[PDB]
């Protein structure tokens, strides 16, 4: 048993919500949330930049020390940095972005990224401001993701669309 509470059940392993990820970290305090990053974890906007504001910008200062250290992430990459007052751990996953040129086939490399942790509170990955199609998202998530993984859908529109749409 753990402590999510209102999700949609998908599969044997994923479930779904209409909900502001950020807000379902500071509710749950997840082991794991996983972050929307870019290769620079430049957390401007999208999931990124509401994870990093509900953090007053720990996130950030921690995230640059981090690429000071070690360069860029993989397109398809992550890394584990701490969840500051979300989470104990945040994961942060580079999916493709589209609005950049990156290959779609990306994204399930990103997704592989998860099958290191018991259990994820994510978002989508590659979805909203990252440019790719949410309902291919999910798919991607649900054939690679084998541990088990909570998503958070902010859109009501687009979390409905997902549901009713989901094979
Ligand atoms: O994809 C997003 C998920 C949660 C957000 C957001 C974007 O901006 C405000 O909080």
């Amino acid at each position: 048993v753990n402590s999510f509470s209102g999700y949609l059940k998908l599969t044997d392993n994923v479930y779904i919500k209409n909900a502001d990820i950020v807000e379902e970290a500071k509710k749950v305090k997840p082991t794991v949330v996983v972050n929307a990053a870019n290769v620079y974890l430049k957390h401007g906007g999208g999931v990124a930049g509401a994870l990093n504001k509900a953090t007053n910008n720990a996130m950030q200062v921690e995230s640059d020390d981090y690429i000071a250290t070690n360069g860029p992430l993989k397109v398809g990459g992550s890394c584990v940095l701490s969840g500051h007052n979300l989470a104990k751990h945040c994961l942060h996953v580079v999916g493709p972005n589209v609005n950049k040129g990156e290959d779609i086939q990306l994204l399930k490399s990103a997704y592989e990224n998860f099958n290191q942790h018991e259990v994820l509170l994510a978002p989508l990955l590659s979805a909203g401001i990252f440019g790719a199609d949410p309902i291919h998202s999910l798919r991607v998530c649900v054939d690679t993701v084998r541990t088990n993984v909570y998503l958070a859908v902010f859109d009501k529109n687009l979390y409905d669309k997902l549901v009713s749409s989901f094979l």
